[PDB]
C-alpha cells in the first residue's frame, strides 16, 4: 500500500512489546533441502501441539525479542548477527464492518517479508523507511497470526552496500502500528509556504477509497484560515492561500495547528512555515542570513547504544545538541525515526536529512538505482511538511566515476522534482591540490545548492598541527558546509595533547581546527562528527574503541568530553555574531 | 607447498594454545573504505605502542581464542558468527642453517589467508583438508609474527554451499604445526597390498629437494622385509614386495611398523594390510564376506559439542561405537581429523570417508568442480595408507540433473585413477516407485561399487508403522548399503511410542525399521544417523532440538537412548551370523 | 535413608536429562517477605494454567539445565552463581505392590532439599557424597513431580568453608537414579582380604526390610568360592573364606566377578584383592615394596572444565595419567564420582581418597565435626570394596591449633574404626626450621601412617634455584609422601626459563625439583599438583590464569606441557628401579 501521512494522528493501536522469535541463519523456515520454497515453512505459524506428527519449529515455545528494537543489543549471541530472524505476533482486533485496517512498519532492517494468517502480504527492502499493508479483508475473528521474516545480510547490490562505518543493526527497529481508517480516507497531504514567499501557503491533499470526489476543508484556526476545495475524480485537490504566518526559526520554533476535514475523514497536524534559499555564499532562512551551528547524530540511543526510536531517545540526544549551542542537526546517514525529526522540529533544530547512498554503491545496477530512488521518494514523502528540514542529502563519500555521477544526478533531479523548496546536498570529499591548499573538486557539486563535504584535517590527514598550515579555496560562490570533521577520544582517558584518543588530543585538535574553520571563506555551516560515540565494526582498538567510533563530543554514556566545550564556545561566538 | 605425509611422525613443534584475535565482520583489516586492499591492514600485526600516530586495531591488547577449535562454542557472541576472524601468533624458532621448516594447518574453515612477518604465504579454501607453507627463508631471528585471516561465510559456489544440516563452525579447527625437514626429505609415500592380492605389497615414495636421486630402503622388520630402491631424477621410486602379512580385520586390527629411510631422511609409520572387493551382493574383506555394522559420526565432541580434533575426542566417540557393536563408522560429511581415522584404524573400525559435495552444489561452475576435485585428491592423499578405509564417498543427497551427473562422474573417475583398491560410494536417495515398493533409481549408481543411499522410512516418510508395510527391490546385483536412517529423540524425554521425539518413539521406530532392514535383499551395511546428537541450525523445536539434530542413539551428553540397545541387539545377531 | 552399596548393579532407571529450573538468589520460593518459610512455594510445582489466579513462578515454561552437571559452565549468568537454583523433573513409574523404590542422588553441591509431589523427603549437606530417599509410598499414579532446591552458598561452618582453591560448582552434579528393590533387599556388603592376609577373604552382608533373617550365598565362580551363611535378626552375617586370589596390582589390575544372592534379592560386583601396609619408610603392596608414582586430579572435565561424572571423563583423565607413567592418583579434595574410582580400579591406579576438611574449618563447631565425620563415613562406606584405594585422607593444609588437632584426631580414630586395612593420611605442610633445612613439624603426623605433606619449593617458596640448595630431614621413620608440588604454566606460552608461567620455567622447575626429591630421605610417593589445569577463583592473571589454576602438567585442552615429560621420564626410571 502507498504511504500514510502523519500516522501518529490516526486511530492507531500498537502491536509493540515482546514477540516470539526464531533465529534462522540457513533460512530453513523458507527453503527446503533442495533450496526451494516449500509449503509449511515458518510463515504458517503452526503451533506444535500434536506431537504424533513431525515439524522442526515452534513459535509458541520459542524465545522472545522486544519490538521495536535492533536485535543486536538484546542477546550476546545476536551482537554480530547477520541473517534471518523470524518474528511472530498473535493479536485480536475488532474491525467494524466498513472500516479499513492498515499494518504500518516504521522500519525493518533490511529485508522484511510479512504474512498474516499464513497469507503473504508483501515484501520491503531498505532499512530506514516506513511501509504498510492493508489487512482489511484478511483479518479473522479471534486470534490473528502476524509473521515477519527479517533479514539484515549485507548485499553488494543493496543500499547501503557491504561496507559502512556503523553497526549492522537488524530487526523490527521502529514501532509496528495498526491504523484504522474510514472507507475513504485522507492518505497524504502537503502544507508549506510556496517557494521564497513568506505570504503564500500552498499545498494539496490526496484521498484513497471509492468516494474520491469530496469537499475538503483546510483549517488553520490561529491564522483564521478556512479554505474549502473539492477533489477531482482521482481524489486530488490543491490549494493556494495568502496568509502571514509567524515564521519558524530555531530561536522561536513556531508551529501551527493544521486541521484537514474531508467528508469522510479528518486529521490534525502541527506544521510550521519558513522560507529557505541560498544567495551567493549566504544561507537565508526567512530572508535572514544564518549559520548552521550543527552536530551530526546517528540513530542510536544514549547509554545502551541500541537503535533509537522513541521521543525519550530524541529528547535526550537533542538536549545535548542544545547544550552544545546548536541550531542544526545532521541526521546521518539514513532517514531517522519520525520522533527524532518531530522533536528537532519542536525544540528548534534545522535538519539535514539523508538516504544511505554511501561509499561503494553499485552505480551500474538498475535495481540498485530504483531502490535508492524509492528511498529518496519515501524520505521526502514522509517528512515534506517538517519545516525544520532544509537539506535533502543524496550521498555520502562516494567515489568519483561517470556512472556514479549519472546515478547521483538522477537522484538530485528526482529530489528537485519532488520538492522545489529545500536545498539539495551530499557529503563530498576534499582534495589537497597543492601542498597547503585544500578545496573540493567534485563534479557532483554542480548539482548541489551548497558545497557540502567531509574533511578530517588533523585526524586522518595529519596531526593537529596541520590545521594551522592549510587554507581553503572554492571556485564557485555557493555556501560552504562542512558536514563532518573531528577526531576520536575515550572519555576519562587523559594524557598529553600529542597522544591520540586522549581527551586532550581531541581538545587540541578542536582548538586548532576551529581556528582553521574561521579562515574558510564562504563557510555557512558545520556538523562535526559526531554528537555521541556510536557502534561501528570498523573500530577495533581494544579498551579505547571496543567497536565504537569514538569521535563523539559526548561519550556513549552521556559524558561531555573536553572538546565539547571548545565547539560550544565557538558556537556561542557565532550566535552573537549572526544576531 | 604440496602435502606432507604422516605429519605426526616428523620433527614437529606445536603452535597451538591461545592466540590474539580480532573479529572483523566488515573486513576492515583487509579492505579500505573504497573496498580496495590497502597497505597497513591487520596482516602487518603492528603493535600499537606509539599513540602519537593513528591506527584502528591492536592485536597486542585484544582478546584470545583457543587454537585448535571452532570459535562458535568459545564466546556467546561467536555462536552464529559467519565472517572473518583474524588470528595472530608470535613465536621463536631456531632453525639450523640448511634445515627446512614448514607451517602445517590440519584444517581451517573455510577460507584461510596466511602471512608471516607481514609477507603473504598464500591462501586455502576447503574447511576440512590440511595445507602447508614452506617458511624456511622467511623466518627471522627473534619474534616471528604469524597472522591468519579466517573466513567462514557461506558462499553459493563453495564446497559445501549455502545450505547444509550441520553447524557452520568457523576457525582454526585443527592443530597448527611447525615441521622441520632435512634439505631433501621423504614427502609422500604409499604402502598397501596390491589389488586383490593377499601376498603382494606395492607402493612408492616421493622425495622433495635438490638431492632427488637417492637410495631408499623400505623396512618392515616384523615381516623381515628390507627392499632397497633408487629414485629417479624426479625423486620418485616404486616397489613390489611379495610377503604374507597378517591381514587387518575389525576383530584383529593388525598394524605393522613400517620404516622408510632414504639417504637424507627417515620416517616411521603404522600400516596395516587387507584386500577389499565386491562380489555380487557381497562385500569381501580379505576374501571373507562381512557385514558393515556401522554408525554415522560427525566431527563434533562429546559433552560440549565443539569441533573434534584430538585422540581423546576420537577414543570417546569410538568407544561408544564399540559398545554399540559396530565394526564400521561412516565419517560424515567431510574428511575428519587424522586422529579420528587413526584411532578407528587401531581400535578396529572400517571407515567410510567423504568430501562435502552435499545438496545443491553449483554443478556448472568450473571453479566449484576444481575445488571439489582438489578436496577429493587431498582426502585420498592424506589417508591412502589407512587400511581401515574401504569406501571413498563423493557426494551426499545431491539432486538429479545432467550437469550433476557429469560433475560426479568426473569425481568418481578421478577417485578411481587415484586409488584402484577402495570402493567408490555416494549417499543416494530412495524413491517409492509404486505404493509399498521402494528402490533407488539414480544414474549415479552405475558409477558406484555399492548401492549406497539414505532413507528415513518411519521418520520423514511415514510414521513408524510404514516400516512394516514396505519392501525394497534393486535392479542390479551390487551390495546394498544404507548410509543413513533413523529418527530423533531427546534423552530423558519419555512418553507414548506414538509421540515423536520421545525415547519410546525412537525405540519403536528402530524395532520396526530393523525388521524392515532384515527383509532387504543384498543388504551388506548400515550406518544409521547418527551416533551422537550434533549441532545444526535447521533444528528449531524449543526444549527438544535447541539447535541440535536429535537423531543420536547417544545424547550429546554421552547418554545411551533406548533405541541404542535395539540396534546393539541386531548388531549382536549380525556378529554371530557372519562368524 | 541408608546408603545403598553398588547402585549401578541394581534395577535402576535414570532421571537424568534436562530439567526445568528457577534461579532464586533471594529464595523467594522458600521464604515469604517476613523471612518465614511458607507453604505454596516452588516445591509445589504448580503449573500456572489458570491465569485468573496469582502466582510468581512457573516451572512449566521456565528454562532448562542439564542433569547431571554443575550449573556454572551451562549459562554465562551462572558462571559465578552462589545461591539457590530450583530443579524440577516429572516422571512416571509403575511399581508392583510389595516392591520398594528409592531415589538416589550421586551428589548435589552443596545443600539439597528434596520434595516429591509437594511433600518434603529430606535434606542433605555435603556436596560430594551420595544420599537416598525411599519413595515407595509417596509414588502416585500418572505424573510424579520431583523438586530439588539446590544451594551452594559458602558457609563459615560448612565442610568446606568460605575459602578454597577451586570453583564453587553448584547443582545436581552427578546422576539421579531411581532404584527398585525387593521388599527385603541386600543393602550393603563388604568383601576384601583380611588385614595383611593374602589368603583370607573376609566380609559381611547387611539386609534391610521386614524379613532380615535369610540365607545368603556368596559366589566367586572364577575362584570356585561358594559360601552360604544365614543372617541374624538384624539382617547381618559375616564370613571368612580361604582362597588364593590373583592379587590386584597396577600392572595387572585383576578383578573378580562377585555374586551375592539372598532369598529375595541378588547383586553382582567386580572386586579385587590386595594387601597394603607400611614397613618403616616403605609402602608394601602384596608384600612388595612400591613407589607411588602419582598425580593429583580434581573432579573436572577435559576441554570444557565442568564437574566430571561419567566413565568417559574418567577414562580420558586417567589415560593422561597412564601416559605420564603413574601407578597412583590422588583424587583431591573430596570424594569423586564412582565412575572415576571404578575406572582407576580397572586401569590399574592406586587411589588416595579425601574429604574436604580444607584450610580454615571451624574446629570448635560440633555441627561442623558431625558433617565432616558423616562425609568420612559416607566416603568409606561407598568405596570400601575398591581395592585400588590404599589411603584415606582426612584433611588438607589445615592450620595448627589444639582444637584442630582434636578434630582431626577424632576423624583419624573414626577412619581406623571403620577400616583397619587402608592407610590414614592428611596433607600436612612443611617448615623451614633452620635456614636451608626443611621438615614437617606437625603433631598430626603421629596420627597418620605416612608423613604426607604439600610443598612448593621453587614456586611459592623461592625461584626454581631454591630446589638446588635446600635439604630435608625427618624425625620419624614413616614413609614420606609429597601430596602436592609443582608450578604454573600456560600451554603455548614460551620464554626464558626464568620467566614464570612459561612452559620453560615450569620445565626448569620440574627438573630441579625432581632432583631435590631424590635426596628426600624416606620418600615413597609423589602426587604433584596437578594433572589438568582447573578452575579456581583465586587465579586472576589475565590471559595466563583467567580463573584457572595453571599447575597442570596437561592444559585444560588436553595438551602436554614441557614439564609433563620431565615427570614422565623420572617415573619411567622409578618403574625400572622398583621392578
Ligand atoms: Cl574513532
Ligand atoms: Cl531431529
Ligand atoms: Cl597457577
Amino acid at each position: 500500500a502507498p504511504q500514510i501521512m502523519n500516522v501518529s494522528a490516526r486511530q492507531t493501536t500498537s502491536l509493540d512489546g515482546q514477540w516470539k522469535t526464531i533465529v534462522d541463519p540457513f533460512e530453513n523456515g523458507y527453503y527446503d533441502y533442495r533450496l526451494k520454497p516449500y509449503d509449511g515453512g515458518y510463515a504458517q505459524d503452526k503451533t506444535y501441539s500434536d506431537k504424533t506428527k513431525l515439524q522442526e519449529y515452534d513459535f509458541e515455545t520459542d524465545k522472545l525479542l522486544f519490538v521495536p528494537g535492533d536485535w543486536n543489543t538484546q542477546r550476546p549471541q545476536l551482537y554480530y548477527y547477520e541473517g534471518t530472524v523470524w518474528y511472530r505476533k498473535h493479536f485480536e482486533y475488532s474491525l467494524q464492518p466498513g472500516k479499513r485496517l492498515f499494518l504500518n512498519f516504521g522500519a525493518v532492517n533490511y529485508e522484511a517479508i510479512v504474512w498474516l494468517n499464513g497469507k503473504r502480504l508483501g515484501r520491503h527492502i531498505g532499512g530506514f523507511t516506513p511501509f504498510n499493508f492493508e489487512i482489511t479483508n484478511l483479518l479473522k475473528e479471534g486470534t490473528n497470526s502476524l509473521v515477519v521474516k527479517v533479514d539484515n545480510k549485507r548485499l553488494p547490490e543493496a543500499v547501503p552496500t557491504v561496507n559502512a562505518d556503523w553497526w549492522n543493526f537488524g530487526g523490527i527497529t521502529r514501532p509496528v502500528t495498526l491504523i484504522e481508517m474510514p472507507a475513504t480516507y485522507i492518505r497524504d497531504y502537503y502544507v508549506q509556504l510556496a517557494k521564497d514567499d513568506k505570504n503564500m501557503i500552498e499545498g494539496w491533499v490526496q484521498l484513497e477509497g471509492s468516494d474520491k470526489e469530496q469537499k475538503i476543508t483546510l483549517d488553520i484556526p490561529e491564522l483564521k484560515v478556512k479554505k474549502e476545495v473539492t477533489t477531482d475524480a482521482n481524489g486530488y485537490a490543491s490549494f493556494l492561500i495568502k496568509s502571514k504566518p509567524i515564521l519558524w526559526t530555531p530561536e522561536n520554533p513556531k508551529l501551527y495547528a493544521v486541521n484537514l476535514a474531508s467528508e469522510t475523514d479528518k486529521v490534525s497536524d502541527e506544521i510550521g512555515f519558513r522560507t529557505i534559499r541560498t544567495e551567493g555564499i549566504k544561507i537565508l532562512l526567512n530572508d535572514k542570513e544564518i549559520f548552521c551551528r550543527g552536530i551530526s547524530i546517528h540513530e542510536e540511543t544514549p547509554y545502551y547504544s541500541g537503535r533509537a526510536y522513541s521521543k525519550d531517545h530524541a529528547h535526550t540526544l537533542l538536549s545535548w545538541a542544545k547544550e552544545l549551542g546548536c541550531n542544526f542537526v545532521r541526521l546521518a546517514h539514513y532517514p531517522h525515526n519520525e520522533e527524532m525529526v518531530r522533536e528537532a522540529e519542536r525544540m528548534g533544530f534545522l535538519v539535514w536529512s539523508e538516504i544511505p547512498v554511501y561509499w561503494t554503491i553499485h552505480w551500474e545496477n538498475k535495481d540498485t538505482y530504483q531502490n535508492a530512488e524509492q528511498q529518496l521518494c519515501d524520505m521526502i514523502a514522509r517528512d515534506k511538511n517538517r519545516c525544520n528540514i532544509i537539506i535533502w542529502s543524496i550521498a555520502n563519500e562516494t567515489p568519483h566515476s561517470k556512472t556514479r555521477l549519472t546515478f547521483l544526478s538522477n537522484l538530485a533531479n528526482k529530489a528537485r522534482s519532488l520538492d522545489s523548496v529545500r536545498l539539495i546536498g551530499a557529503a563530498m570529499e576534499k582534495e589537497e591540490v597543492q601542498p597547503g591548499v585544500l578545496t573540493v573538486n567534485d563534479p557532483l557539486g554542480e548539482l548541489l545548492d551548497i558545497i557540502s563535504f567531509n574533511e578530517y584535517v588533523g585526524w586522518y590527514d595529519g596531526d593537529s598541527e596541520k590545521c594551522d598550515r592549510v587554507n581553503w579555496t572554492f571556485d564557485t560562490q555557493k555556501p560552504v558546509f562542512i558536514s563532518e570533521l573531528g577526531g576520536g577520544a575515550l572519555y576519562g582517558h587523559h594524557g598529553s595533547p600529542k597522544e591520540r584518543f586522549t581527551e586532550e588530543y581531541q581538545e587540541d585538535l578542536y582548538i586548532r581546527h576551529v581556528n582553521m574553520l574561521k579562515r574558510i571563506p564562504g563557510l555557512a555551516g558545520t556538523t562535526p562528527w559526531i554528537l555521541k560515540d556510536f557502534r561501528s565494526p570498523r573500530r577495533h582498538v581494544p579498551e579505547i574503541q571496543d567497536d565504537f567510533n569514538r569521535k563523539g563530543l559526548v561519550s556513549d554514556k552521556g559524558q561531555k568530553k573536553k572538546a565539547f566545550f571548545v565547539l560550544q564556545k565557538w558556537y556561542k561566538e557565532l550566535t552573537e555574531a549572526y544576531k
